[PDB]
DNA sequence: CACAATTCTAATTCTTCATCGCTTGT
DNA sequence: ACAAGCGATGAAGAATTAGAATTGTG
């Protein structure tokens, strides 16, 4: 019971509102105010929240190529008016839309109900299936638990990516010391040939 | 090629947005009332519902339609309540309209949810028979109560796949009670012996084979 | 030990789902739209919320009234930002302000902060405390179930009130049906002298 | 007679805070670090805190002064983001207010808070001290773990009083895992025997003393 | 009265934390 | 070599599935 979430939005204490209670929803979040920023992210995110009038150009004129490389739930969520733009957003590669002021019961509804190979996390020599929860190490099945999992997971899909270990506890754990090292340790000892090059203070990331 | 399928008792609407659909490139099915819906919901790949309809609340029938062929069920009521936009989405429903609408507003709801036998499983040890209701287990009719029949079909159409207690209560309940599921498949192994039910600590329960 | 709610905003779509929330959360809530209709919904809630623009006038101006009754937490919220309004709203008897954009979760977190003689709900030879969840009539005491207690003392604080079958299933039951018959009888087979007159098939009332 | 507090490294503007409180005539009191902070918590009525502390964030040890005097506070900070007020106020806080304020907005928001041994207690065959973490229930010396004591701490605190196995995790236990006091009774019945607790199938449970 | 959800309860599978010692670069 | 930090060690305290009569109920 759990995935992942993206945001996108200008506004400042309504994009921030609204990324407080899907924290306390327990949906991990990634936000963005440029589009410069949102192919970073797009490999990362398996949903898509989006606004129309912002920066570098109107949101909507950029979407296409970011559905060609994924194909990612995404619903535009802004403050206009015309069913013009409802074509206009969903003529296009889209799964929903909103509107305006609203009530965030809604949106957490409109999303609920689009939750329900792109399933499997390969890196190397590794196939993950969350679907089933099983990692393959060359041929080697190994059995590992839900907290064990999370975090393996977290690095199987953030290749190369360095995050500190307090990060880590609000990252695997979700939202509320030693355990990192001496659990990746029981990563090391139990998966021979383990890839993860440990780093001095600042700690983790996986070369491929 | 592409058909659908429409439940509406309003005459003069319907007629006239299926006939802008038959217009349209898609194939179209359509019935007035629910006993009708069950029908031809198999051969249809995309429906659209209504909430006031003359045999009565076009929701309460819902869940057994998506399982037995899971297309996406589009509501379209009278019903601008955000109450009904929570309960319609939250039953298996995706996407709302509002009563009257822009026509190339449905059609794009419509493209936007295509872009992205059934009753007989085959469970390497076992049968499963949906319409009878039972189960066959090397020769063995077992006898189980609806909870415990109802658990293993929404399992059965997804083995492998472990899903945590909470997104199973949302599964074989109705959505949206208390902590239980670890004693109803504690009954199921007590009378189905040697069904390949592995636990897993922190996680959950899936069927491997 | 679940408690009451109230709400008083003439703007309908957020008051539509900031109800549904409340709901999903588990608070049952009453919807008002007029001063006039503010003055019966006071006494049978913990909480209340409310709004400063209204029609048939200013809400605070009919604020220390509703104070007199019960000492309640009652927040505020408005178009009005001005400190002079939150003087004008806090001078007088209230708790807490806020603003017409919000998080969903502000209110919820403002509105959890506030709940932590006045326990007790007392009608006919009957002595509730929702605290211990014991019944005591005619000074015997006896014992409940979950559901027994929480109907129970639904209609204890309810005088007279009537409630249809259905309504009474979704009111004690969570959210999203011959048991209400049923279930009231094993409260006569346990209570001897209460006063559940039953209606044309229709409704349940406890008159006093 | 009526008294409270603050806590703030700030200099001038926390000298010319508490003059205008004493010019308001509310006594009043002041701390600059944490080192300090838990004293006077008892003589105040109201507490005003700032987490822009040099000696580190406030927060994080809040809620074991409340639990030692319920007395409501309020939270006064540089961080005006959301994520920060809620975070405050569902870890213990009673109000918010941002960095850049005006006075009367404070007295206002003093008088709301206020308009509506605390360190070892005796109930029936328990004599409980709270400093060594013992009890001498029965005539006999009883020592377990920490949880199992912050466990009998707040109902000993609150007994005679039910409360619902949710509201206890974010009671005792660390907010800002329901198999658990299921469990943690049970060595209460094992290392306790005799011990007062009834039990309400479906709701929670209590002292009966 | 049948059916179902509760509290034990009993025996494990996992986090977290000190301690030595050990891996990096300073 | 020194000086922070990072393997490892292996526990002990939390969770985590399994039975039995009880309780509640649509």
């Amino acid at each position: 019971m759990k995935q992942t979430l993206l945001l996108v939005e200008d506004d400042k204490n309504l994009a921030d509102g609204l990324l407080v209670s899907l924290e306390q929803a327990g949906y991990e979040c990634l936000h963005v105010e440029r589009i410069a920023d949102v192919e970073p992210q797009w490999k990362k995110a398996d949903l898509v929240i989006l606004d129309r009038q912002l920066p570098d150009g109107d949101s909507v004129q950029h979407l296409p190529e970011w559905k060609k490389i994924k194909d990612v739930p995404v619903i535009l969520l802004t403050a206009l008016v015309t069913v013009k733009d409802k074509v206009a957003g969903l003529d296009s590669g889209a799964n929903d839309y909103l509107t305006k002021p609203f009530a965030e019961a809604e949106l957490f509804a409109r999303i609920r109900a689009q939750l329900r190979n792109a399933d499997k996390v390969m890196t190397k020599d590794l196939e993950i299936d969350r679907a089933t929860r099983e990692v393959i190490f060359k041929g080697d099945l190994i059995t590992l638990t839900r907290t064990e999992f999370d975090l393996l997971l977290f690095l199987a899909s953030n290749l190369g990516r360095v995050f500190t270990r307090d990060e880590l506890l609000d990252h695997v754990w979700g939202y509320n010391t030693r355990t990192v090292d001496t659990h990746v340790l029981q990563l090391r000892q139990k998966l021979p040939g383990l890839e993860i090059e440990t780093l001095r203070g600042v700690g983790y990331k996986m070369k491929a």
